[PDB]
């Protein structure tokens, strides 16, 4: 067997040119930020993870290192589901809160084991997880046109990553709904009914001008309607869905564990689950998420939004479930996308492929990793919803 | 990568002495029989499972070798998920029933591609599926104390159990309600409060009789109450279940598919899913239920009741789940749970540990396979609920 000897959690930055940031209901853009989870063992077989973001850096590697790291020091790696409860029931729950930035934390520890699992196994992840369901690839959709365009802009923006390959995008809405809906009508209007186009609110609207709105998103034949109204609102979600349009519902980017998701299925209050392998608790719970969802007919579809970790976590999951796919990937300016691992984006007829090798099936480039040292920057700015 | 070469069920049976056949609701049994499925690749790794029982051995070899073999020759091996839904809605579905021997029969071969898996990776399945939640070992219990019984009868089989390590047993009921009180009132005196009675009524009940029959166990403070009605009467379930007692409602053996508990836990019918992964649907099928009762803060207990192999299967997603073991183990004459493979009952403190070989973790003895043909033997007698 094998035990674990440290945990380890290096805060990385990287920066965005100032023409190429963007804002949406969660802020505006500042720099890229991770944490990279490292689990290390007496033996010398490591893992990898992330627990997304954004997150302010240092409150994540204390949490990393000195409230979940100790309860993991001495212990087997390969329990990953002993460890999951050990952690979460131990310290993470009531000590950082049963919904909080502590999940996130320990999502990235999970996903290290499963990396470490993975590569003392000499197995890709998706192999562990019965192996593929998506043999052929995994549809992604380009993530995404965001606020301050004009409709030709934004039809402009849409086209171009058509012309790359992608058969699906997203566009940011909520801070004004008229010009969203002249957005949406140029977009819909410029690629035809092949496309699909998601819309995400970020939590930015009230329930009737959510109502509105779907009003809108449902003349233009619109895939989903994500983070429409404040998570905490779920009657809000079930008023939405009620009105049983072909528009699905979807939130989950800021839920945290299944309790959190049972409770809108229990309400009948989402179409979409969109817990994050890197947000909600890790691999192992984002596993049990989406069987909840198939369970209740609902669909799983992950956030993969911060680095190529969290989207390769998210991307193992995916390829094996039974889901139709419809995969975020972040196309905004990302170093943390392509300079950190061996990983790139590589679409063929518009699907994705996870990662072939061990674990999470890349190398990471510590090189990049040595070069981008925290030193105090802020990730984005403050957020809406006020 | 592997490609599936053959699909073969092995029909076997063995003898019960007169005096060790046992009658519940489900009949009085004759003949221990199985399925031992064998799925063999290209490269020579084999991967084996086991459809459960009593179902017809001829329906199950047709099923296995000639409806779900087909879809599988020339695959490879390594997308169960895939092959899964391959499976199930390209044949079983529709041409054998949503909710039957062919779910049965998937099972049987999903078990066995997972067997292939762990032997292809050098893993025990449990390693796969995230490792040990049960590091110290899974809680049994000794099944069953069966039909035709005096009270004094009961209490010493029962007295028995205990000796020989187990902290939990249960007792078949259904026939006589009021010698099943008195075996239930003799067994709780003899043993104390400090050992788990579970009782299973094989759906022999209607609503009032099983109401109470309720108030009995609540008095001997059981465990559970197992098919306490037919399977089909989802809202009976409700009702016991709404007279708020300590008493577990259980059902699931019969039960197929994640759909089906969908379908109790919507209705608010029961408070431990007891799918077999040899039964409802395979190891992949088993692992989504499991999830699904957890989201729901329900339990999953299953059913493991036919052969060395069906047990072996559950163990291992027992051993790694989080929820509170309560293990199924045959304590009835059965030559399939001693002969067909080098894994025995070895209980410590009344906890079990699943095989730590490869796969399912232990090897077939291939001479007693051999003398163990069927030769059109019947496994069990007409069942009741007439
Ligand atoms: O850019 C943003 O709005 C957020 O950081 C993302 O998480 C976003 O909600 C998404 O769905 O990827
Ligand atoms: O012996 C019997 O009653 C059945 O064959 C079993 O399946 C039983 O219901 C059990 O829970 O193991
Ligand atoms: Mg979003
Ligand atoms: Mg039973």
């Amino acid at each position: 067997s094998l035990k674990i000897t440290e945990v380890k959690a290096h805060a990385l930055s990287t920066p965005i040119p100032e023409r190429m940031r963007v804002e949406s209901g969660a802020g505006l853009k500042l720099n890229r930020q991770m944490i990279l989870v490292e689990v290390r063992t007496d033996e010398g077989v490591t893992g990898v993870g992330s627990p997304s973001g954004p997150y302010d850096l240092a409150v994540l590697k204390r949490a990393i290192e000195d409230v979940i790291g100790p309860q993991l020091i001495g212990e087997d790696p390969a329990n990953i589901n002993y460890l999951w409860h050990k952690v979460f029931h131990g310290e993470v729950s009531r000590n950082l809160g049963h919904r909080s930035v502590g999940i996130a934390a320990m999502s990235g520890v999970d996903i290290a084991l499963w990396d470490l699992k993975g590569r003392a196994m000499n197995q890709p992840i998706y192999q562990l997880l019965g192996g593929k369901f998506h043999t052929r690839g995994v549809r992604a959709y380009a993530s995404s046109i965001y606020w301050d365009l004009t409709p030709d802009q934004a039809a402009d923006e849409l086209a171009g990553w058509v012309e790359q390959g992608f058969t699906a995008a997203k566009l940011k809405v909520g801070r004004a709904p008229r010009k969203d809906a002249a957005n949406l009508r140029a977009m819909r209007q410029r690629v035809g009914a092949d496309v699909e186009i998601l819309v995400d609110a970020n939590q930015s609207l009230g329930r009737h001008d959510a109502l509105a709105m779907l009003r809108i998103l449902d003349e233009a034949g619109c895939y989903w309607f994500e983070e429409p109204l404040s998570i905490d609102d779920i009657e809000g979600h079930r008023i939405l869905r009620a009105q049983g349009t072909p528009v699905r519902i979807a939130t989950g980017e800021n839920l945290y564990t299944r309790n959190a998701f049972n409770d809108y299925i229990r309400n009948d209050a989402i179409d979409v689950l969109q817990a994050d392998a890197s947000r909600a608790g890790g691999i192992t719970e984002a596993l049990a998420i989406s069987a909840s969802a198939a369970s209740a007919h609902l669909a799983w579809n992950p956030h993969t939004f911060n680095d190529i970790i969290t989207v390769a976590a998210n991307l193992h999951l995916v390829a094996a479930s039974p889901h139709p796919a419809m995969f975020e990937w972040d196309i905004t300016h990302n170093d943390l996308m392509t300079r950190l691992a061996s990983y790139d984006l590589k679409l063929e007829n518009g699907l994705v492929q996870p990662p072939q090798g061990p674990g999470l099936g890349f190398e990471i480039d510590w090189d990049f990793v040595a070069a981008h040292a925290w030193k105090g920057e802020p990730a984005i700015g403050a957020g809406h919803g006020m």
